[PDB]
């Protein structure tokens, strides 16, 4: 490996061998069908709300999130980079697809597949990823840096449906070598959203944009139809000329054939036919190819950028609504703008690299923090783009000031912005994209007093329940299968209108969002204040026994939705205390004296009784009325965790909080698989995992990272990082279960998982508060 020195990969990048087989991979531990796309994954490409594309460590474009809210794992084999090399003096060169695999049928059989093992590495530090190619049959060593411009405090480039591939080629040998790099792409119009005639009308055109010191050559792969529909738009691939390279192209090769129309050209001398051909296809799949060829002398390095864009302006949800995607603000809505997007990237990618470096540098340069922590901190952010992210710029046929946003809970449980989850998972948004975060919370504010008295069948018990109760915060803002933003509470497995954590978590999120954006946004507090008061006032009505605290009902009625709480719980109780303290402080800021007094009175009563009911001398009991009420819950003081972040002070005595956190580390972490797998949710006081429900026996990745942040704030530095380390290890390490770029909600002691690609572990960003 002589190429690594010619590029700049951070030491904290996650690494794996190209073509590496992973032997320890976990699988779902549930009885019901659940997504398992295996461990062949990579960091995604694409902006927020753009649709994303997962290019895996083996090189394939395989995890398709272009249909917003859907996960489709299938390798489109025509989409590749390939290389040709010929040593000066030799009669023949070699050509190789840079993909560690081969197609499953006979399409593209002429191409040279099966990039060999032990011949290159993949690296990722989101939003960047890299491949290096160090192959005994390729004398010139190559590397590529690929990324999209995901940039904190930037709502423009961060939305773009674009990727850059910055190639570096170096000749360490003593002979001249001719080298070509070729990007192939299938015209994927009709891959989704089209009910018949999936390739019909697809056609490819070549754009040559020549100006002074700028030559771009690109293929635009579109359809003859000018219809404005979810399926229609354009893909583009292209390259920018640099000194010492020549560009060649082929407009049209058949992807549903053996590929020799292209490969007989590329494999001879790495130079394509430059054949334009705008003939639309009928049934055949078609694709385009863009190549560069250059001669490298001994010791010479060359850099050359390629790009990919996709202009698919319309997202459609299963309930029928069609929306424009956010990036259309910057490029237009007609779906004929892929070249403009590509050109912007090829002319500005160096600026974008610097902008990414500028935001990663404060963390990467901090030599007090271990590299593993940096690996997880940046790579968990993959989910912000890869979580079915929807970001609208108008309803089709509709202008408003704001752009509504939603991130999925996950794909298995297809609900936008699930609030009990976003309490943990929204840290990156408030910290890095706060205008999105505040927009989401206004979306929730607007739902508080919505009443939908139409009844739905509850999945878990078959009862009928009201869809949405006035004054109760919704579980979610809809499903991609139905109507995001319009029809809330798509979750129907249980009735969220009786949950005891949603209304408190809502208030805590509101005040968090004020505090972590500098305590200056009084307008945001004003917008949300009525909803805050309503939410707490409704929750107060659920106090059955007048101890000042809402009663859990002995059926799951909170985020641990199979782990029943009854009476006063540490979890819902502490969240309630913190929410009351938050509302007092908002009352003070907004000069609402009567609200301040009321919530102060409720707080003092509830605080006294919480302590009396639950403090046992070592930790806070799980609850007051359950069969294993004395279980040690990892998340028992979630309200105090948030109170620390919100600078609300002590809701419980410092001594008791410290004792409780030490007990959780000693038991839920260190007595669970030697503290190498995170914090198990429930442990009995005898040091045996609580078996009352599956959730008690799970580690929740997002709960564990949040607990680590709580420990860190409380000065338990070693315990914090040791607790988080087990989550990192399981997700990323060779000794773990292969969950990189699909971090799950949960695992059990055997390492098997529930709900890959989950929002909650974005809570790792609470460790950066
Ligand atoms: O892991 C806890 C989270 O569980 C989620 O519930 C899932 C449902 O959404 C899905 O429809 O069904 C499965 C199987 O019954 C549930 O696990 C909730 O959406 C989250 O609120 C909850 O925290
Ligand atoms: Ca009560």
């Amino acid at each position: 490996d002589k190429i690594s020195h010619k590029i700049d990969i951070p030491d904290s990048a996650w690494t794996i061998g190209i073509g590496e087989k992973f032997k320890n991979a976990g699988h779902p531990n549930v009885k019901y069908p659940m997504i398992d796309d295996s461990y062949v994954q990579g960091a995604p490409l694409g902006g927020f709300g753009a649709g994303t594309i997962g290019r895996t460590y083996n090189g394939g474009f395989s995890r398709w999130h272009l249909e917003i809210g859907k996960n489709k794992y299938t390798t489109v084999y025509a989409n590749q980079f390939s290389v040709f090399q010929k040593v000066e003096g030799n009669k023949d060169g070699v050509a190789q697809v840079l993909y560690a695999g081969e197609p499953e049928n006979g399409y593209l059989s002429s191409w040279k597949w099966d990039y060999p093992k032990e011949s290159g590495m993949y690296y990722a530090l989101y939003p960047n990823s890299w491949y290096t190619y160090t192959n005994k049959d390729l004398p010139v060593q190559l590397a590529v840096k690929q990324f999209s411009p995901i940039i904190p405090y930037n709502y423009k480039e961060t939305s773009y449906p674009v990727a850059v591939f910055k190639w570096t080629a170096y000749n360490p040998t003593n002979k001249n070598v001719d080298v070509s790099i070729m990007f192939t792409w299938q015209n994927m119009i009709g891959f989704f959203g089209k009910q018949v005639n999936v390739n019909s009308g697809n056609f490819n055109k070549i754009i040559k944009d020549k100006s002074k010191d700028s030559e771009i050559v690109a293929a635009v792969m579109g359809n003859i139809s000018n219809d404005n529909e979810e399926w229609n738009g354009e893909y583009s691939i292209g390259v920018k000329k640099v000194p010492g390279v020549d560009i060649s192209y082929k407009a049209k090769f058949v992807t549903t054939g053996d590929g020799s129309d292209l490969w007989h050209e590329f494999s001879k001398n790495g130079i394509l036919d430059n054949k334009d051909d705008e003939t639309p296809t009928k049934q055949d799949g078609i694709g385009s190819a863009i190549a560069v060829n250059f001669k490298l002398q001994p010791g010479q390095t060359i850099e050359v950028p390629f790009a990919l864009s996709w202009d698919l302006p319309i997202m459609k949800f299963g309930g029928g609504d069609k929306w424009y995607k956010m990036y259309t603000k910057y490029f237009g809505k007609n779906g004929k703008n892929s070249f403009a997007i590509l050109k912007e990237a090829l002319n500005n990618y160096q600026k974008w690299e610097k902008m990414i470096d500028d935001w990663q540098k404060p963390i990467l340069s901090n030599k007090s923090k271990p590299d593993w922590y940096k690996t997880a901190l940046f790579n968990e952010l993959y989910y912000l783009a890869d979580g079915g992210t929807a970001w609208e710029n108008g309803k089709v046929g509709e202008k408003r000031t704001n752009n509504m946003f939603g991130l999925l809970e996950c794909f298995d449980y297809n609900y936008y912005e699930t609030l009990d989850v976003r309490f943990y998972g929204s840290f990156p948004l408030v910290m890095l994209w706060p205008d999105i975060e505040k927009q989401v919370m206004r979306q929730f504010a607007d739902t508080i007093n919505v009443q939908d008295s139409s009844e739905f069948k509850v999945g878990s018990n078959g009862a009928m329940a009201v869809k949405k109760v006035q004054g109760m915060i919704p579980h979610d803002l809809g499903s991609s299968y139905a109507l995001p933003w319009i029809k809330i509470n798509a979750y129907d497995w249980q009735n969220p209108n009786i949950w005891k954590d949603l209304n408190s978590k809502y208030v805590l999120l509101v005040y968090r969002d004020y505090v972590l954006t500098g305590k200056t946004d009084k307008e945001f507090l004003k917008y949300t204040w009525k909803s805050v008061k309503t939410a707490l006032d409704k929750l107060k009505e659920m106090d059955k026994d007048n101890d000042g605290i809402p009663d859990n009902e002995g059926i799951p009625d909170q985020t641990y939705n199979t782990w029943s709480m009854k009476g006063t719980s540490a979890y819902c109780g502490s969240l309630w205390l913190a929410a009351l303290k938050a509302a007092q402080e908002i009352g003070k800021v907004l000069k609402d004296n009567e609200a301040y007094i009321k919530y102060n009175e409720w707080y003092k009563i509830a605080q006294q009784n919480f302590e009396k009911e639950l403090w046992n001398g070592e930790y806070y009991n799980f609850d007051t009325e359950s069969d294993h009420k004395d279980s040690i819950m990892a998340d028992q003081l979630a309200g105090q965790w948030y109170a620390d972040i919100l600078r609300l002070g002590d809701i419980l005595p410092k001594d008791h909080v410290q004792k409780a956190l030490k007990k959780i580390y000693e038991f839920n972490v260190m007595k669970f698989e030697n503290g190498k797998m995170g914090a198990v949710n429930g442990m009995r006081p005898d040091g045996i995992v609580d078996e009352s429900d599956i959730q008690a026996q799970e580690v929740w990745t997002g709960v564990t990272y949040a607990l680590a942040s709580f420990m860190k704030y409380r000065g338990m530095t070693e315990e914090a990082y040791n607790t988080a380390y087990g989550v990192y290890k399981m997700t990323y390490d060779k000794s773990g279960k292969g969950y990189w770029f699909r971090t799950p909600e949960a695992w059990t002691k055997d390492g098997n998982y529930r709900a890959s690609m989950y929002m909650r572990p974005l809570s790792i960003w609470s460790m950066e508060v």
